[PDB]
C-alpha cells in the first residue's frame, strides 16, 4: 500500500508520495528508460490500495488498477463506492469486501462522465493539496455531484501526477494555493494513451513516433512531439500504459 497525510503536507512530502506511488506499480520492462505498465494482473494483485488522510486525520482508502491507474473505487468508513463500469464491477470483488455496504456511483470513472455529473469541464476545477483535503472531505460522505468533483481533484493529484512530473510539479506549486490545471495539464493527461502508444511504437522505428502527438507545452503554445527525443519523453511522462489496454 502507499499513504499520503495531508496534515503537514508540503511539495516534499507530496514528492515523497507521488514516488512512492510510482514505485507500487510493477513492470518488467522498461521502453525508452520509462517503467512499462504490464499487460494484465490477475486477482487481488491487480489494484493498489491509497490511504489517503485529510487534514484532520479522517481517511478514505483508494483502489488503484495497477496496469492503467485508474481508480477503481474508495472506502470511507463502513462503506465502499465504486465507479458504473465493469473494471470497477470487477474490483469490487476483489477490494473493500468488509465495507457493510457498498454503492455503484451514478456515473463511470472517465473524464467525461465525472466532468457532466460535477456539472462542469475540469479548466474550471481548481486543483492543489487543499482541494485533494477538500476531495478526501468530501468522498466521506456519500453525494454523488459533489463526489464527482472531488473525483476529478482525485485523479488528478495522484494518477496523473504519477504518470507525468510536469503534473507532479503543478500540484506541489499548488500545495498551499489551489488553480486550475495548466492547458498543458489538461494536454498530458488526455495524451496518455497516445504518448504511450507512440513510445512504444517508436521500439522498432528507431526512435520515431509512427503518428505524432500534439501537446500545448508550459507557455499556451500547440507543439508537435515527433520522436522520443523530445522532453516529453525523456523528462516527463513516468509511465506507459501497455499497448496491449490500448
Ligand atoms: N475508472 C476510471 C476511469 C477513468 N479514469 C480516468 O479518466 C480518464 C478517462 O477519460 P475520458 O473517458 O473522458 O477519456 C482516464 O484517462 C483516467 O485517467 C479513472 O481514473 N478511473
Ligand atoms: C525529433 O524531435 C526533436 C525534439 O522535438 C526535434 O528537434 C527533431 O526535429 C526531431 N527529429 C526527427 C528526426 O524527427
Amino acid at each position: 500500500d502507499v499513504s499520503f497525510r495531508l496534515s503537514g503536507a508540503d511539495p516534499s512530502s507530496y514528492g515523497m508520495f507521488i514516488k512512492d506511488l510510482r514505485n507500487a506499480l510493477p513492470h518488467t520492462e522498461k521502453v525508452y528508460n520509462i517503467p512499462l505498465l504490464l499487460p494484465s494482473v490477475s486477482g487481488a494483485g491487480r489494484y493498489l490500495l491509497m490511504h489517503l488522510f485529510n487534514y484532520d486525520g479522517n481517511t478514505i482508502t483508494v483502489a488503484v488498477d495497477v496496469t492503467n491507474v485508474y481508480i477503481m473505487g474508495y472506502l470511507a468508513l463502513t462503506t465502499s463506492y465504486f465507479f458504473n463500469e465493469p473494471a470497477a464491477d470487477l474490483a469490487s470483488q476483489y477490494v473493500f469486501r468488509s465495507a457493510r455496504r457498498k454503492i455503484t456511483l451514478p456515473y463511470s470513472g472517465n473524464y467525461e462522465r465525472l466532468q457532466i455529473a460535477a456539472g462542469k469541464p475540469r479548466e474550471k476545477i481548481p486543483i492543489g493539496l487543499p482541494a485533494l483535503d477538500t476531495a478526501i472531505s468530501t468522498l466521506l460522505h456519500y453525494d454523488s455531484t459533489a463526489a464527482a468533483g472531488a473525483l476529478l481533484v482525485l485523479i488528478q493529484t495522484t494518477a496523473e501526477a504519477a504518470r507525468f512530473k510536469y503534473i507532479e510539479q503543478q500540484i506541489q506549486e499548488r500545495a498551499y494555493r489551489d488553480e486550475v490545471p495548466s492547458s498543458a495539464t489538461i494536454s498530458l493527461e488526455n495524451s496518455w494513451s497516445g504518448l504511450s502508444k507512440q513510445i512504444q511504437l517508436a521500439q522498432g522505428n528507431n526512435g520515431v513516433f509512427r503518428t505524432p502527438t500534439v501537446l500545448v507545452d508550459s507557455k499556451g503554445n500547440r507543439v508537435q512531439i515527433t520522436n522520443v527525443t523530445s522532453n516529453v519523453v525523456t523528462s516527463n511522462i513516468q509511465l506507459l500504459l501497455n499497448t496491449k489496454n490500448i
